[PDB]
């Protein structure tokens, strides 16, 4: 018995409300350790204050081993309590048949067990339906589509920034280089976007900003000049609208640039400036040392995004600063009717700011979608009082890592149950799966060009519970390495345009959103049946879902299934080295 | 090497924010299977932004083993950070001499860490002070004394119920009976309580309600009139602020009494009531079937406090009942200057409601003391948004077993390791501990009249980090079973009075105004001397206080010291059953 491997965290991911009468509750215990648990639970008032001599204790509830990571082993049961106040502990019985007790109090023997106390149990004491996670059900049947506004098509030359280059999709792009794409090009090509099948596409910031990048903001209020006006923007929103295809936006409130116009007023005013407090400003006047590399000062005596000058950071615990950032993610939504923010750095803002956020976005629109970006674990972003959702970078990433490198299917499936039981159930299927963005090398870079490869990273993630999103030009094989050469200007010449992966990619997303999306409260399964052999299985209680992934250096053979979906081997029983079949049955 | 149990959630009271520039680190190990951990920790964009050779993760930083509970050991460390960014990982190594890297990635080799990889590392993003848990310092200095109004004393005849008792102190109260105890009373014995010692008055329910308890308030707007009114509770507490003496109420927020004016409103007009929706009523019209119990029902129409009829459960979610409530907390902090809630049944109202709660109270008084009445884990509500502290029942009820009954030392301090390593250490400092209350056994009671018992297990109390309570009548050593047997008319009679114990409690009271309140930062050991012998010891950098416990049924010899504070035997070396000896001496 490793007593000290096992642990339940009270209201946390451990522990949440599902529904008004309805929560889950998970254990975490060493892996192998033990071989059942159970949950006793009940209404904590009805041990002592109900005339019964039935107790809630005498009728255990039979938990489920549903993840292991490896290290840990997760147990989950969903329990229903008509008086909204629970109170619980866990029956752990261990591999030489040792049984304990394990309470808000300890570790006990059952005979030592003050079983009729309610305050020695773990309690959830009353279903706070306001304090739930919630999530937006139309994410669930959305396929996302990232936009490098500078870098997708260019609709208007005369909006183009001075010294714009000619339209090469095989340029490697300098720091500072300008294409000319801008908000026109995505009304362009919405065509494009809905014969692929997405219905979400997210942008990369519009905001006005010198940069190509625009994470330097200069008015959050307005439409890049050389991106278009509002208007145009009005009407981008609208027809992406009529197409069923949902907008996401990117707000950086992390930092401005310096060439705002609150940080001008710092660099003439200093202390007297107005926003002096709008920022963290060490020492006037704010200054720092120019370096070789633009983004790269080592001596500013203000705080900044990483060490670059031109980021100052923002304050967001002065009011002035909430209000200001509140009334601009307000302002978006209500005049434009976008359905989503995407939050640059969110992690370097407070949890103060991002509630009030939430609450203002809520309050006009229930089901608007909140997507933090952090690379690291989030569990304070994600009790369902912040965030939304965040990128998904450590699931994707070791996917990466197990395709990319000879790890074995052991390890990928331990990370990825790890992070599966990091957070609650329905935020797993709200994360957001990208393998590669504008921060990242491309995916047929890191692929060194095998399109089956890359083929079989794309469908692994299209199965996962989280939500997928393609970085454009993804579908037509671009590559590149890290920024900036993963934002070259996007392949618009069939010449140069890989068709056979496009025709993949809208097979991928038409099964991601006709069979996978439409599961009604599906489990999903890891096995590993060989060396580099992976088994994924999605199952509701009508409809099953199987891929196998054959990442081996040897042929494997499977049963030939009755409805295949999508594979790369014409055969329909063997699957050679890198090859991938995906299969639906019905549950019996 | 135990991994399972090594564990370290980011962003909890494992990782939290000090003051601007500094964080507390904490972690969890399986007892005595590591033997060392260091800590890896620096500014996350130092490892690539910066152009120096040197990397944060080459100058590691020691943790020390502070605390275990028999089954897990916890280490802690204190890190300080200029950029106000931290990312983070342990150097754990085992009894086999087994080394280790545990990340936010999971366990690795050393050779096999991407430590240039900022990803790779736990993370507190940035030190958000507006986030961080602070801790009023006045609590630190403070001995509460808690007042049953309608026991304490009469002074005024005028305003008695009906059917007021003679005040007899050796009577066994009934459920409802009725002894005159007013606000008057406390005024006219203010004396006593400054004799004492006590700084701080902590008072049950004194609004409008029918019972002797009210609990089942009528009218939170309004000084029960059997108490007094405004201008003489306005005149108590000045006249307590004047003696030194702060003021904390009992504010009952989960459920309303059924005599209250938006109750019987649901009863005269059902659903047409514009008070339904304050409350959560299954089936209208709100009824139950009496039973013999006057405080259970089995079949009430809407959910209530219990299973009582009288007490139904108020709808926190309901925005008007939050404006509600809180114009109440408002009204009593504005006008009449009290400077602490206690929140009755604070658990079962949902977090949002504190979260408005507490920002308003801060809003009034930045150093306001706000005490959630909770028996379980209150790990959810102390991150700092909430409450400053819960009544610590566990922490208490775990010393009272020790001392009433046989378990070991050992099991004694585990259990009391366990509770401070649930929360920030802060926390620890302002948790509210009492032995007794208007809802437990009386002291003298559970310690079947043994003086010496009694004296012993309020000397351990006091010595501990939460703040101590003193249940009104202690001090003269009053008896009594649970409610209402534990609310006996205060004993104003010299002949049946403990003086002994009163002039005990006053020395106990002077050492830990005197002697334990002016620690600095004072760090806290549990020594295991022997069989049921304890050797308690509270330290700072100047001056350390221990005291030494013996629980055992044989004489214990210790070293004579110098300046002893407070003994219970005659002789300075020598400690017979139940004795106990406290002294201080020079850190050397
Ligand atoms: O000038 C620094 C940096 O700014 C942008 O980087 C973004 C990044 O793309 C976002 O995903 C997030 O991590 O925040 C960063 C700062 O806002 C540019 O994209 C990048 O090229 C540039 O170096
Ligand atoms: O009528 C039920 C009950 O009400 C009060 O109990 C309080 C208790 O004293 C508080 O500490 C807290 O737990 O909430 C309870 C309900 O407000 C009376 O004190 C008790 O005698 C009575 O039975
Ligand atoms: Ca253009
Ligand atoms: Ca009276």
């Amino acid at each position: 018995g490793n007593l000290a491997g096992i642990m339940h965290r009270p209201d946390s991911e451990m522990a949440y409300v599902v529904n008004e009468q309805t929560v889950n509750i998970r254990l975490r215990t060493a892996k192998d350790d033990i071989v059942s648990v159970e949950l006793l639970a009940g209404d904590p008032y009805s041990l002592r204050s109900l005339p019964t001599d039935e107790k809630f204790y005498q009728v255990p509830k039979q938990m489920t081993k549903i993840m292991s990571d490896g290290i840990s082993d997760f147990w989950q049961v969903t329990v229903t309590e008509p008086k909204r106040r629970l109170a619980y502990a866990f029956l752990v019985t261990d591999m030489l048949g040792i049984q304990k007790i394990y309470s808000d109090k300890g570790f006990f023997k059952v005979a030592d067990a003050d079983l009729m106390d309610m305050n020695f149990y773990f309690r959830m004491p009353f279903f706070q339906t306001i304090d739930q996670y919630n999530a937006p059900e139309w994410v669930t049947d959305t396929v996302w589509y990232q936009i490098f506004p500078e870098r997708f098509a260019n609709g208007d030359v005369s909006n183009d920034p001075v010294g714009t280059k000619p339209w090469d999709s095989t340029d490697h792009p300098g720091r500072e280089d300008f294409y000319g794409g801008d908000l026109q090009g995505i009304l362009d090509h919405l065509d494009h976007l809905q014969e692929l099948g997405i219905s979400g596409i997210y942008l990369n910031p519009i905001f006005q900003a010198p940069s190509n990048h625009k994470y330097d903001t200069q008015d959050y209020m307005t439409v890049d000049p050389h991106f278009g006006d509002a208007k145009l923007f009005k009407q981008l929103v609208q027809a992406a609208h009529e197409r069923g295809i949902r907008v996401m936006l990117d707000a950086v409130f992390n930092h401005i640039g310096d060439k705002s116009v609150q940080w001008q007023d710092v660099l003439k005013n200093e202390q007297a400036s107005p926003y002096a407090d709008w920022f963290h400003i060490h020492q006037f006047p704010a200054t720092y040392t120019p370096t070789d590399n633009f983004e790269f000062a080592a001596d500013a005596t203000y705080d900044t995004f990483d060490y670059t000058p031109h980021m100052p950071k923002l304050n967001t615990s002065n009011p002035e600063v909430v209000d200001y950032l509140l009334n601009i993610a307000t302002y978006w939504v209500k005049e434009f009717d976008i359905d989503a923010w995407r939050l640059n750095v969110a992690n370097e803002i407070d949890h103060h700011f991002w509630r009030k956020f939430h609450d203002a976005m809520m309050a006009l629109k229930p089901d608007f979608y909140i997507l933090g970006e952090i690379w690291h674990t989030s569990q304070s972003w994600l009790v369902g009082d912040e965030f939304t959702a965040v990128m998904n970078y450590s699931y994707t990433g070791a996917i990466l890592q197990y395709f990319l490198e000879n790890e074995s299917a052991d390890a990928l499936v331990q990370k990825m149950s790890h992070q599966l039981m990091l957070y609650r159930d329905a935020t797993n299927r709200m994360m957001f799966n990208t393998v590669d963005s504008h921060d990242t090398p491309r995916l047929m870079t890191l692929a060194h060009e095998d399109k089956q490869l890359a083929k079989s990273i794309l469908t692994f993630t299209f199965m996962q519970p989280g939500v997928p999103s393609i970085y454009y030009g993804t579908e037509y094989g671009m590559t590149g390495e890290n920024d900036p050469d993963d934002r070259k200007p996007m392949v618009w010449q069939p010449e140069l345009q890989d068709h056979d992966l496009y025709d993949f990619m809208q097979k991928l997303v038409q099964v991601r959103r006709q069979v996978i999306a439409k599961l009604s409260d599906d489990k999903i399964i890891f096995d590993v049946i060989g060396e580099r052999q992976i088994r994924l299985t999605r199952e509701d209680n009508q409809t099953r879902i199987v891929g196998v992934f054959n990442n081996g250096t040897t042929d494997l053979t499977v049963a030939q299934p009755t409805s295949i979906l999508l594979k790369t081997n014409q055969s329909e029983t063997q699957l050679a080295p890198n090859d991938f079949m995906i299969w639906t049955e019905p549950v019996r």
